[PDB]
């Protein structure tokens, strides 16, 4: 299958800027160019153009709603579009409230796929449990069908349509939950592997078990959402919400690694790389080229080497 | 049980001054207002003020021990006084010295308890093994049974009494073992994990051997102590004694929550954070913050979130 | 058996000067005097001097053919003198391009040996396949009999003959492999633990398990030519070629640490230590102790500890 990037550059699901600049950022370091050189065809759908809408007033506590609700419907719209053409869509994020319309969008065209959701947080907190407005950390609560109509509807997400049931998503690298989110988890028997999970078993381990968990019963595209706070802020410092104690780089490509050999990698988001949050240069170099080398580990590249088959070496 | 904060701002169990500000340090970071907020009732005894003995003259090599023997008197009568009235104390130092009188008084009202010693050492040089006179890598060599008598009679610890056999102690992160230590361990049959154990093992099977060491046969309090310098000089480097090659973050946190969940946590030394050996200002802020974090997971604090019940959110 | 240190402070196998210091730096924090202090006796030889062969011109893109040529004819030799009389070498490097004469020296004497490459590459590129003309990154494509008239013959090898086979040698810590190299890798059917291996069995499975397909049909002798950069740029900073996400310090003590109890070290190369590539002094102070307490682990220095037997401590 074919490849096509689709940037989000899109910031107002939390209350910095700077998000909006990842897409930039990760396309300067030469992520398209690095992806071409992979056994697949790489097509660049540029980056979104989201109109702002005017009045915006915050529904209550929750902030920018229409013009999340709107970008997000603009981003479903397109991805549905590509993996109609059976490709596999690559979203930059961005920020989190931007996986609404990126899974929603794919869910359109593949019902049955699985969420692997890789990041510090479950960003699972409903309008109400939410102590501030911020939508980037409320994705999951917009996307599941068992918390259907547990909350308000929100002004711009009248086209939202839960997609994923508590048991078609995976949490990798939790270290900062809320107690609302903790007690939602916890209520609608959600699986997760928190970093003392992945402390205790080994990341082996840990990916054998989702694996399981996820496709043991029948095969279904996957969905890998990727959060770049989901490895230790010494690897990925340039986001928003750093949260020591994560998963090392080591740990990030072998996620990625192990999901490559599924073969059942639908869809991708990178999402959160905040290029104005380092405090030195180094800083945002170090956190963009991670998440490229995440991007790539993906499509392909192992640590233990590549080669092209066909060509004859020696 | 409540919890009893017992500050301990002694030094002469060492060579260099400094320690003394550990719990000044701890304190000032909101160790105390972030513990009530746990399930658990919060006193703070305040710091002990340790009363100079005059023309303190080095036994042999020994240095002060009168000013070290007296203190830890003083300590153990406060620390059997809360333990008495049911009560967990945490003592925050301070050097290693302290564990005597922390462990002695803890002793004399519990005293089938076992201890587990996180830290690079094992501190059991006697008086005649140490190289150095510094009382602060002597400790389990004063609490020891089976070392009764191998050694001369100190001044200031005629009022000690070896409570602890070889049986009762488990010693996890060693890395830097004198030879003198290193056969008495291995004479004595002393249980421990070293750094390659932990390599080997993995802090899973290795807590998961500590408890059926220590717990197998019957349940019995438990005394934490805790030395800063066990984990890697990169998350703890303002202490007296660092060494490369230690416990990461993730793995300090996996040991004292797993001793949460045994709930037979009694007594718990958070010893060596030195305030005045951070070469930058954010090294003193890295070692109290993890410092503290160990604190408050011994008493519930879980990476995958905690929430209070009989709370409906939603 | 007793240890006999060789310096060969050579360079000319790769494009930067610098790792002749290599062999300096070692000795200047205490190397040989640090080894004397354990149950070996410890011979220091020297350093090689090495003839510079005068109008060196490239083969084709291969680059001081000759002059790396001559230099490991001149380490075969007196390798294989000390190996006779029965003694254990350690080369102290240097770059990759000297483990030809290294090995080549040690299998004369001992033509049943195995090699455990611990690196962060295979270095095995042949001449054809190198992109560079360097060397040091084709040492076992010239010791390797599968690999034999697979390229042309090479101005100043003459001398070397192919000792080990595909099925003799083991690589460890990999994560920077060239096309060419993975294919040679994957064709000769070579054993390999690559850093995705590393993270899947973590490092006790893995050395348990080269030692098995390595001394399971008989014991023999081992040569470990271990590069300073297999461990990550963090502990090793001060080599020409630092690949991120190594192996930790603690890894590589294990690594270390499990083959002096096998009791079969024969062999020992510490190459690439590079003094003059630090960014400040620290980094190249990191990178020497690491390499030598990696060197000292080998000769039975223990993390748990160790002590003079026959000697009575209390
Ligand atoms: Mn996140
Ligand atoms: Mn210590
Ligand atoms: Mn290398």
């Amino acid at each position: 299958k074919p490849i096509e990037i689709i940037g989000a550059p899109f910031s107002k699901g939390q209350p910095r800027g700077g998000v909006e600049k990842g897409p930039a950022a990760l396309r300067k370091a030469g992520l398209v160019e690095k992806l071409k050189e992979t056994e697949y065809n790489v097509r660049d759908h540029g980056d979104l153009a989201f109109v702002d809408v005017p009045n915006d007033s915050p529904f209550q506590i929750v902030k920018n709603p229409r013009s999340v609700g709107k970008a997000n419907e603009q981003l479903a719209a397109v991805v549905a579009e590509t993996q109609k053409n059976g490709t596999i869509s690559v979203v930059l994020g961005g920020d989190n409230s931007m996986a609404i319309g990126s899974i929603s969008g794919h869910a359109r065209v593949h019902p049955d796929l699985c969420v692997i959701w890789v990041d510090a947080h479950t960003d699972i907190n409903t309008p109400l449990t939410t102590s501030s407005g911020n939508l980037h950390g409320q994705p999951v609560a917009f996307l599941l069908k068992e918390l259907k109509g547990k909350f308000p509807d929100v002004p711009g997400f009248s086209w939202v349509t839960p997609c994923i049931s508590a048991k078609d998503i995976v949490y990798i690298g939790l270290r900062d939950v809320d107690p609302g989110e903790h007690y939602i988890i916890k209520t609608l028997g959600i699986k997760y592997f928190s970093m003392t999970e992945v402390d205790k078993l080994g990341i082996g381990k840990v990916m054998e078990e989702t694996f399981s968990y996820l496709l043991g019963r029948k095969k279904r595209p996957i969905h890998l959402s990727f959060d770049v706070d989901g490895l230790d802020p010494v690897f990925t410092p340039a986001t928003g919400t750093p949260v020591v104690g994560g998963l090392s780089y080591r740990e990030g490509l072998y996620i990625t690694e192990e999901i490559y050999k599924t073969g059942l990698l639908s869809g991708l988001d990178i999402m959160e790389v905040n290029p104005t949050l380092g405090k030195t240069p180094e800083e945002v170099t170090r956190t963009v080229n991670t998440a490229v080398a995440l991007t790539l580990s993906c499509f392909g590249t192992k640590r233990e080497g590549n080669h092209k088959p066909e060509t004859d070496y020696l």
